[PDB]
């Protein structure tokens, strides 16, 4: 009932033959025990120890008692009867017992019985499971219990295959059994056929007992000799059949090299082309199964396809990730949109396509995943972020992304990681490419699809472009933003940056320009310009920067600018400025002639003084001079009545003048790290300054009057 | 334990006959073993080696010992008794064992045992399924798992049919078993009938043993001969019955060609004519079941019919989407009409036709659906939407569609999936085509049937067409509204718009025209014209637009329009003008002669100040200058009394004049992004202004007077 699957036709035939042999043995034994008498009549004329057959006919007088006849019969039966006639039932019993022992050797040997039982259990589990049925049907909806059962079955199959493939004990044990059976059959046939002629009805007895009966030789009849001969002939025929069956088994084991299973037909007909071929000690068991039924091997093959594992994992992650877990995983990014982050997942769960409130989706390391058509359900989806993930798409999904998606973020490290269908997404407007794409004589060739992005407005190219692609220059005629981050790689434009007339913004970070090209001056639509991390040394080209009519901002932080050019104040259009973390030695008053200035940082500079005209910028609300050599705070600086926040910390400023409290728009002050003695009393009269905005050292905050402390704490808490 | 179903009645009769034959074999064998002695008396006078048969009578003295009598009996039993008389029970036992082995060959042969057990297991699983009961009762809502297991049963039945139909091992094996039984019966009856005549009570024995007893011939008696003879006659009769049953089985198996099955009663009493004929290796087992009883075959044939599978799969789907949940999913579209969408469904539920009040029906990604006649019930249906859903149709459904529809939405990714019967419709007013269709050597051939619509009024095209089709020009003689979306690809017209004399509204979306074609001006009856995102810079052709007197609304936004020509003031008929997202920097003074303007859009442009002539446009209500360079709000703007919308966000607005309260009709305004330090007191006197209509910073909202804040809160609350 359990191992019957492992018994082919030859095994069951041999079992039935052994049963018949046991019946023959017991019948012969009980027949011999019940009666096996001899009937002996003495020879009156004895020659060569056998009588020569030398009014009406009359009987022969022997003058022998019945007891003497019984004694003669017993003596002749014990002595002159061939051992084959006396021991045939016991010999056939022994032979069939040894045959049964050989047959059950592997079943009763633990070192192989455990493997056989485990294989039977694994095959039954793979056959009766419902997952294999749908796996064959597919050539998706699944239950959690079914998913966990299938996962357990897959791991059990893998561990069992790993354990069994290196054994190679069942095959050689079966070979030994077959060889033993064949040689035993041969020897039994030879000896039994040669000795079956030694049992006969007429047997001549010469036991040499004349002191008790007086006769030398006796002619004895064996009444059951014919029946025993018939039984022996029938047993010989059964042994011939058994040996022919064993020889068929031996031929079957030495014809196709059962150490190897090709497994090609099952994998090719089931579309599971990547099914590895079975090695030794596991191909033999599958050969036995095929002899029994190929259907079990067919149902078991789907657990070794290297694809059904991926499908089962995808279904399991679909089932396990509930909607509530994803809702708890929802995040609001800096742009105030519902973000759902997926990281370290083999595939995209299908449950994420149930929350239509998703706005920005980030995918990171999602290998070999295909975009499901269910993406059309997420109407509110706006941003798709791919991190080192080469994913496939479907026609309905492609159409939905072409007609709904607006922003795409791409982080990659190889050409194959860039989906080819991103070009057809014509509603895409915000693009973020992160990853090297420069190639030797192949650069910017597969990137000709940028023309298709008609609605592209926001572009970010991070590929260490030592050469600027001409396709980007041609497509910039409708772009509005372009931030190129080369990670310090030098930027070469070969006079191709003046063609993007509609480029409203231009950012050059880590481009290592070392000097401002003249093509920036042709960007009359420019409003915010930055050369951060370009190690710029001179910015005197602000003279030619005057062409930019609507240039409302200018950032030059994190550079080697040694001084502020006198021409920078002539661009009255400038409103926001970033000049901190530079090597500026002194600040000329020329810059302070752009009275609409509102953003200006001078932190982490070698400045040791503050000019007089700093207070003439009444629109300024951000003063960041953190970690400077400024040691005296000028009273004229306090004229900026609209200075919401100022940063003075880490400086060498000795004290804060009393004019700080004259500002009612103050909200935040950064003062930690200064050579300050005590905060002024006037600082506590600011209606909008609180402890959140008043960040200073512990002792400096302790220098304030207690009423100022309690007012600040009450304002901050309530 | 009900494996007997595969055994017909004749198999049971043969098994019982074999049991009786085995019983009589055992009886005869134990009788012969226990007592089979022969009693022999020598003939004093012998003629022809036979008994001569020739103061009162006295017994004849033979002078023979009892042991000599026993020897004579044994030698006569060995030699002169016929082998059939001695070995009748053993031959009967051997033949009975051979018959049982033949009967149980296929039952125990693993190669066909697997097929038999799989067939009986599938039959028993099918029999207990409530699916069969429901199908029979069809001549009604159950558990979902019942439908799941029904589909699993259907799939496994199909797989088993595909597997077993290729083998053909059970029919040939059964035929060979029957042939072996018949030939064995013939041989056994021949030899037994021929040799039964030798079972005689008296047997003439001439063993020729003179040196032992001294008599030539003997006259033996077989006391068991009569019982053996009657047992032999009984066994002959049983063998005759067995052979007759075997001949009947052979005739039944060699007359109807069991390699094929009819399956004709199902398509008559149930009209399930989709069941194919069953070929070998499956028809044989079905015939055996029919021999048992045809009920199992009848209740199992339904699983081979795909029509029953489809109908009860649809029934399961209807059970999945109940009416209450269907109406829960029922919503209202953007046109305030009842709409229902079906996404990622295997088929269209029948329950969707319960609600006849639907007007818009969305069918997206519903594979291989045929439009049923049940759509005729939904007389109120007006719009049917197809999103990548290839749909087949029937005559009544198409008849209902041709006279009870308003608009049709067709979204496709491939040419072959669009329905072709759409052209037969005549009640259709709006047709929505979505998907690129242009190809070479078959250009614009799929939509050649668009001319069949003689009532087509509004045409909406999403096909990315390089050139305007001639069929569009042919069908435009009666159109009213045209919406073209080239997805940013440049469109070539070549004077192909003047043929649409009755066209009312012309819409060109993402056509990348870069220049307005002159055929637009020739449509004197045009009402609304759009050039949405067509890379237009100059619109000076308005001199030609002056031919269009009834151009109430002109849409020229999402383009690169640099400056508005002064000739736009000639078109005083403009009422709704969109000019946002353009390079427009200033409003011409002549534009204000168009006093009919009511909707003006200028957001996200280079506007810096508003002309003083804006106050003369009293008809204006909606104004949008969001994200511009507006330094301050002009005073003359406040005299436009019925301005219901003023979008001034993301500007550089500094001071808000107190005259905002003069706009009693002002409802919607925003102050985000504008550096407004303070607010006037008249802002809270406008009845139509509410807190939800006031988009302002929370602290700047607190800057409102507390009475004004309470008034705005009261307005917002109710």
């Amino acid at each position: 009932p359990a191992y019957r699957i492992l018994k082919p036709w030859w095994d069951v035939f041999t079992d039935y033959i052994s049963i018949v042999m046991l019946m023959i043995a017991v019948f012969g034994g009980t027949l011999q025990v019940t009666q096996d008498k001899m009937i002996c009549l003495p020879c009156k004329w004895v020659t060569k120890d056998s009588c020569n057959d030398s009014t009406g006919p009359t009987g022969i007088k022997y003058d022998l008692d019945r007891h003497q006849y019984n004694y003669v019969d017993a003596v002749c039966y014990e002595n002159r009867l061939h051992w084959f006639a006396k021991y045939f039932p016991y010999l056939v019993l022994l032979h069939t017992l040894i045959f049964l022992a050989c047959s059950n050797f592997w079943f009763k040997f633990p070192r192989t019985s455990s493997k056989l039982e485990h294989f039977v259990s694994i095959l039954l589990k793979c056959f009766d499971s419902p997952w294999t049925t749908r796996a064959l049907s597919e050539t998706g909806v699944l239950d959690k219990k079914e998913g966990e059962q299938a996962k357990a079955l897959f791991e059990k199959v893998k561990k069992f295959r790993t354990h069994v493939e290196e054994g190679d004990i069942v095959y050689r044990l079966y070979m030994r059994q077959t060889i033993i059976k064949v040689i035993k059959f041969a020897l039994i046939i030879c000896y039994t056929v040669y000795y079956v002629h030694n049992i006969k009805f007429d047997v001549d007895c010469t036991v040499d007992i004349e002191s008790l009966t007086g006769y030398r030789t006796y002619r004895c009849a064996h009444p059951l000799a014919t029946l025993f001969k018939i039984l022996a002939s029938f047993y010989i025929s059964l042994v011939i059949f058994y040996g022919l069956i064993c020889m068929y088994t031996l031929w079957w084991m030495l014809r196709r090299s059962l150490k190897k299973y090709s497994f090609e037909s099952i994998r090719e007909e089931s579309s599971y082309s990547d099914i590895p071929d079975v090695k030794n000690d596991f191909a033999f068991m599958l050969h036995l199964i095929d002899q029994y039924d190929p259907l079990y091997s067919k149902r078991f093959a789907v657990f070794l396809s290297e694809v059904s594992e991926n499908k089962l994992r995808q279904l399991n992650l679909n089932n396990e990730w509930t909607l509530d877990k994803l809702r708890q995983r929802l995040t609001k990014n800096a742009q105030d949109k519902l973000e759902l982050h997926l990281f370290m997942l083999s595939g995209i769960p299908d449950t994420v396509f149930d929350l239509v409130e998703l706005e920005v989706l980030k995918l990171e390391l999602i290998p070999d995943v295909t975009i499901p058509p269910s993406i059309a359900q997420l109407t509110g989806l706006k941003e798709l972020w791919l991190y080192h993930t080469a994913a496939k798409i479907e026609a309905p999904a492609l159409a939905f992304l072409r007609e709904n998606l607006r922003a795409l973020h791409i982080k990659f490290t190889d050409i194959k990681e860039i989906p080819l269908w991103i070009y057809s997404l014509k509603t895409l407007e915000e693009l973020h490419l992160t990853g090297n794409l420069s190639a030797e004589n192949n650069r910017y060739i597969v990137i000709d699809g940028l023309r298709e992005l008609k609605r592209l407005k926001v572009l970010r190219l991070k590929s260490n472009l030592s050469k600027l692609p001409q396709v980007v220059t041609d497509v910039g005629v409708h772009l509005q933003k372009l931030s190129i981050n080369n990670e310090g790689t030098k930027l070469i434009v070969l006079n191709s940056l003046k063609k993007m007339v509609n480029l409203t913004e231009l950012e050059l970070i880590r481009c290592d320009l070392e000097r401002i090209p003249h093509s920036i001056f042709s960007l009359h639509n420019l409003q915010e310009i930055d050369l951060k991390d370009n190690n710029l040394k001179t910015i005197e080209e602000i003279i030619s920067f005057q062409h930019l009519h609507r240039l409302t901002c200018l950032k030059l932080w994190y550079n080697h600018i040694a001084y502020i050019p006198i021409q920078i104040g002539n661009l009255t259009n400038l409103e926001r400025l970033y000049l901190n973390r530079n090597k500026i030695e002194k600040i000329p008053t020329q810059l302070f002639y752009c009275r609409k200035l509102r953003y200006l940082d001078l932190s982490h500079n070698n400045l040791t003084f503050l000019p007089a005209d700093i207070g003439l910028l009444q629109n300024l609300q951000n003063l960041a001079v953190t970690a400077n050599r400024i040691e005296a705070l000028p009273p004229e600086l306090f004229q900026c009545r609209k200075l919401r926040a100022l940063h003075l910390g880490n400086n060498v400023l000795q004290s804060l003048p009393s004019r700080v409290g004259e500002l009612t728009n103050l909200t935040q002050i950064e003062l930690r790290g200064n050579r300050l003695e005590c905060l002024p009393v006037e600082l506590g009269e600011c209606p909008l300054l609180k402890r959140s905005g008043l960040v200073v050292e512990e002792d400096l905050f302790s220098t304030l009057p207690p009423e100022v402390k309690e007012r600040l704490w009450r304002a901050d808490k309530e």
